[PDB]
């Protein structure tokens, strides 16, 4: 803060958490992460994670990211819990880092991690009941509907994952999906088939989800055969796919800060360097990201050993 | 065997085994990981990994790798313990894959992770002690030179990180690098200069090891002057990094099956797509590979979701 930093990371899920790890451990002294809530960020709102190799328990996002942040800064990696709103590459090559509430940084290096969040869904109703009834959030707020009946939306292995969680919690579960067959893993299937608590509407779209200001009451699913099917369910949470959060690389004129890509990924090469240098990205919010947490990981590494290199040689 | 494979993973480290995970766990039926010995590659013979982000415990390279086999295993992966000679495509757009012994199998996909090498160091009688004093794993041989003196070349994280091991088990360590600085971690290099077992010989390099049939008797070491020194040592482990093992895509006219970068990495994009449709690459073989295991998982998960694409789409 007095001093200009050597590496400013933008995000801590497991891309920024990984890059802070690996740029401190190098040995670069000046690390922040900025991360406005704590870190761990998506995973930590799934109900189970078993495919990061090299670790066997299978367990809740929380508790699989808890571990990191005590691991991640231990070489004297920085948390600054605060969002960024913007950042620019000044004239003589170091970056200046916008803050909320009128606040800036100044940086070297820029490693760009800001993940992904909930795409929409598309159904009337579904912003004026969003935090009523309608969720993206099955760990937040499953509790509420204990002994009830929701509706989830999605087919990929996030909808099914968190199927299988909220029916040890609701009492059942209409799980829809656009497509006769789901997009994700077979054993994730099964035992999504296997549940007598969950029921599948396949082919299937959501309508309207209605009620009042005290909730939602209901939900309107359009049927395979253009027919309506309406659920009597106090909840309904979707799980229909996620947009990259590249606000922060937007300057004034309305251009981006480097290239993107047509779907709003940060263009980088396989270091994870984009057109401006000293300004790396990862994780989700770069080119072709497969939207895993190892990969996320894997690719906090590779940025930073990029800025480290980078630093170097100025 | 009978039928012809899903994917043909060569190599078993982190990257194949990560492969392995994903490409089962994702639906593929058969899928076989070969790999020559047992799954681990080259971590396992480290003294210490403790940079695997999500592994907050410190340990061996060994234990670090042993409950990967049964998790990466969870979904039917199959390992052949068989070594692999070369990797063909047919005229069909299938893959031959050849073994050792005259074997002979067939796959959709193939991703190559054969990992890397320890390079020659370049000193009169490297190869000719070479598994008589002369080693490339400390934990392997350390036991035979407990209470004796040794010597250590290199100056990355690898050597360092193998003489702070090698001073619990030998009565003195020299450590021989040929710059004034190491290129390591800051941490280590000051466990390293704080350890009283041992001594730096810096801007220096090996002369020559010298001895008999019975073993290594000596180290001369040349000095920053000029001079030599004459270490009477039984024992030299070398760390002067690594080459990558790419022989099994040399062709019978001595191509290469695909390109190939100038430092003998396969050129891969973001998604670890060869130039080659089917042939992907993932870990320390592919272009531009920063060469750790986080990564190596990463580049894997990454291959294995190409790999799934690209056999949906045929
Ligand atoms: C429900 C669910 C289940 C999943 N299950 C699996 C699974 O089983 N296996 C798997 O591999 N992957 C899974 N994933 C995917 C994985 O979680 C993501 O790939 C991964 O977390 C992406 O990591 P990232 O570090 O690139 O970004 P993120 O996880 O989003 O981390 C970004 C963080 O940056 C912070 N941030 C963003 N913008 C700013 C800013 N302006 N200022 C300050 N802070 C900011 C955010 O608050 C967030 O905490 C799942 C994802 C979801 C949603
Ligand atoms: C001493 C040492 C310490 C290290 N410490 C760290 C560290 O602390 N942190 C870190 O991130 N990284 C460390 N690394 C780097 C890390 O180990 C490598 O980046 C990583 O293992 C590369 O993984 P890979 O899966 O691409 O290849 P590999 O690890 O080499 O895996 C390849 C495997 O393929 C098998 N194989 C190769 N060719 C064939 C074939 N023809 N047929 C059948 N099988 C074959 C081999 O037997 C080998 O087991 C260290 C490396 C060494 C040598």
């Amino acid at each position: 803060s007095n001093a200009m930093l050597d590496v400013a990371i933008i995000g801590g899920g497991p891309a920024g958490l990984s890059a802070g790890l690996y740029a401190t451990r190098g040995g670069l002294k000046n690390v922040v992460m900025f991360e406005k809530g704590m870190p761990g960020g998506q995973i930590t709102s799934s109900s189970e994670i078993e495919n990061y190799p090299g670790v066997a328990q299978v367990m809740d996002g929380i508790s699989f990211m808890a571990p990191w942040s005590e691991q991640c800064m231990r070489f004297g990696l920085k948390h600054e819990m605060v969002g960024v709103e913007q950042i620019l590459k000044n004239s003589d090559g170091s970056f200046t880092i916008k803050l909320e509430g009128g606040k800036t940084e100044l940086a070297k290096a820029v490693i760009v991690c800001t993940g992904s969040a909930p795409k929409k869904a598309g159904f009337k109703g579904e912003d004026e009941f969003f935090g009523k009834g309608v969720s993206t959030c099955a760990t937040c707020d499953g509790f509420f509907y204990k002994n009830k009946e929701v509706a989830v939306l999605g087919g990929g292995d996030t909808a099914l994952e968190e199927a299988l969680y909220l029916a040890n919690i609701c009492s059942k579960i209409y799980l829809i999906h656009r497509r006769d067959e789901f997009r994700a893993a077979p054993s994730t299937v099964e035992k999504v088939k296997k549940n007598e608590k969950i029921e599948l509407i396949t082919s299937a779209s959501v309508d309207e989800v209605y009620g009042d200001k005290m909730g939602v009451a209901g939900v309107k699913v359009k049927l395979k055969d253009g027919s309506i099917r309406d659920l009597n369910v106090p909840g309904i949470f979707t799980f229909v796919g996620l947009n990259v959060r590249n606000e922060i690389l937007k300057q004034d004129d309305s251009k981006f800060l480097c290239n993107m890509e047509e779907g709003g990924q940060v263009s980088v090469d396989l270091k994870m360097q984009t057109s401006v240098a000293g300004l790396f990205a990862a994780g989700d919010l770069r080119k072709d990201a497969p939207k895993q947490v190892i990969c996320a990981a894997g690719d906090g590494a590779v940025a930073a050993l990029s800025a480290m290199a980078y630093i170097e040689s100025l």
